[PDB]
């Protein structure tokens, strides 16, 4: 047991599709930041929190389900919900967190240090900071900007230096102190754009899915990735407006890398798709998504690809993912995003680790 | 127990946001179509039940939450999902009705006739049967053009007479014969665009809530509804082309009477809004929630309404409704449109009575 030697903390992702929780153990250095962070367990469950009754008995059996198995137990707990929680109105909201708090209040083996909804920007801090961690880029003052992008399954984030800046609101910004150094960082997340919120909208269009896949207005799929992806620009930029937001403060901020996590990181390991040294470039991510999948036959792929339960949207997801990156962000085509290989499952929660005040 | 003196049959709306079971006695004409519809029991219950865990121990709690307490359970049921479901994808929805399916094999009161997804177009039919039964205009060849749009959650259903048209998918007409007349109707579902899913694209607008209301990433609202409407239109028409598709359509076979159920009613009867005679028009809906919500100081307007959940929503929905009808569907912004009381509960069920 690391926990008797190293701090340790609980740091639960409560996402729109379940709620994962991490342990970490670490130590702290001379300024005060943790050093040698180390996940000693990880546990998801389903469904997402915001998606269960907020009564006793349901919300109950929930954490018990969550906390079980535990190999370590008498540690704090931050209980960090994002979009799926966002959705919901906040006097709802208030009723699951009373009957959480109210859980944690009568046992006494885990310690809840905070329990709520962080905003899109808090959770783009972590996605910056997690991401970072990894890369070893916190401890010395950085030469080159990275910029991270969470695409996540029902909020997006993007994250990159940014100088203080009045013009800009001030939830769009955090200033940290971390290692002994300053960093300002300029930070957005869209629950419109989500994987989830923005495929409930183009469910009906033909150029997003594999040819013949049943469409539920009983029309067929044929599968167009360029197509899809106009499409998608649509919502992008017609209504969210992303570009005109976003794309003044790249060209007055450059990023030297980008760095992403999220969905995008499962689709590119997929073996439908053929990358590289864990990156990826716009052009060829289109480019592999309408000819793998776009432009096949839905029962051909299905049949070939089963077990595989997001493979229904993967010529969507190509065509939207391009049209966020590129139309929306004004990201280069050819320029390379670097995603974190899938299987380090990395989420935002080493930022909580790193980090732990809010907006 | 009506339903020894009458046929009787329930019929369960699983829509987005809850399922709704309805037990209908009725009697039947010389053509065996159904009469004296009369509701004996209508229980709903929430959330929708496509967004539940599908395992049985889950489906099996909620279908025992909605059907249990039932005071008659030998009789047919249709159980009919509607965009809730649409949104997944068959191999998933399979997974629902397997459980589904298995419950009812096991309570051998209940003789499960049809448990299914049932298409956007077969909803809109539903639609316009229920509310025009209602009005009682199916007995009789009408002089007017009535139609019906249906609010919902995730789906909005706009349904009007038209004659045959080679030019129209007949994906979006139905013939119909009821009470010896012929009817043809247009009818489109658009998924997407039911106030849940489409308030998801909005949540952070400041255009679309109350002044200093609290949005999800802490910025403030910053109400004002013609902005709000623009926003809105753009999903409509930018992303989903519903003026393209409806508008040329509603000028060549103009409605006379307007009709709606859904959300509307709830958000027209509210408090904070003054309609009579259960109608409102597009243009005077847009007004009234600009300066009684858009407009206002957030804490205080809470303050002064406590009794209301949804209040906080009123900017944008009166902002989409407007998108919608005038911006999307073409309707002036002065023809009354006439909602249905909210009390009365109405959803396309009644429909089902009558075509199956
Ligand atoms: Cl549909
Ligand atoms: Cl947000």
């Amino acid at each position: 047991n690391p926990c008797e030697k190293h701090s340790c903390i609980a740091v639960i992702d409560a996402g729109s599709t379940g709620s994962r929780l991490h342990i970490y153990s670490y130590d702290t250095d001379d300024t005060n930041t943790p050093i040698h962070i180390e996940e000693i367990w990880n546990k998801k469950i389903k469904p997402g929190f915001a998606s269960i009754q907020p009564n006793s008995v349901t919300i109950d059996a929930y954490l018990t389900m969550l906390l079980a198995d535990a190999p370590i137990h008498n540690i704090p707990v931050y209980f960090y919900a994002t979009a799926g929680m966002r959705l919901l109105p906040q006097s709802q909201q208030k009723k699951y967190y009373d009957e959480l708090d109210y859980w944690f209040r009568q046992q006494s083996q885990w310690q809840l240090v905070e329990a709520k909804t962080i905003t899109g920007n808090d959770e783009a801090l972590f996605d910056w900071l997690a991401v970072n961690y990894k890369l070893d880029t916190l401890k010395s003052v950085q030469n080159k900007s990275v910029g991270v992008m969470d695409m996540g399954g029902a909020s997006v984030q993007i994250v990159f230096p940014m100088p203080k800046n009045a013009e800009i609101s001030k939830h769009n910004q955090v200033e940290l102190n971390i290692y002994g150094q300053n960093i300002n960082l300029y930070v957005h997340s869209f629950l419109g754009l989500g994987q989830t919120e923005m495929s409930h909208q183009f469910l009906n269009s033909p150029s997003c899915f594999a040819n013949d896949y049943p469409l539920p207005d009983g029309e067929s799929g044929q599968g167009n990735a360029p197509s899809c992806k106009e499409e998608v620009t649509s919502l992008m930029n017609s209504v969210h407006k992303v570009n005109q937001q976003i794309q003044p403060l790249l060209a007055l901020n450059p990023v030297n890398e980008w760095y992403s996590i999220g969905g995008i990181s499962n689709l590119a390991s997929s073996q439908l798709f053929h990358f590289e040294n864990s990156e990826l470039t716009n052009q060829s991510l289109l480019q592999q998504g309408d000819n793998q999948i776009c432009h096949q036959q839905w029962d051909i792929l299905n049949g070939q690809y089963p077990d595989d339960e997001y493979l229904y949207q993967y010529c969507l997801l190509s065509s939207y993912y391009y049209a966020l990156m590129v139309d929306g962000y004004g990201i280069n085509p050819n320029q390379t995003i670097h995603y974190i290989p899938p299987e380090q499952n990395l989420d935002w929660t080493i930022g909580v680790v790193l980090h732990r005040a809010l907006e």
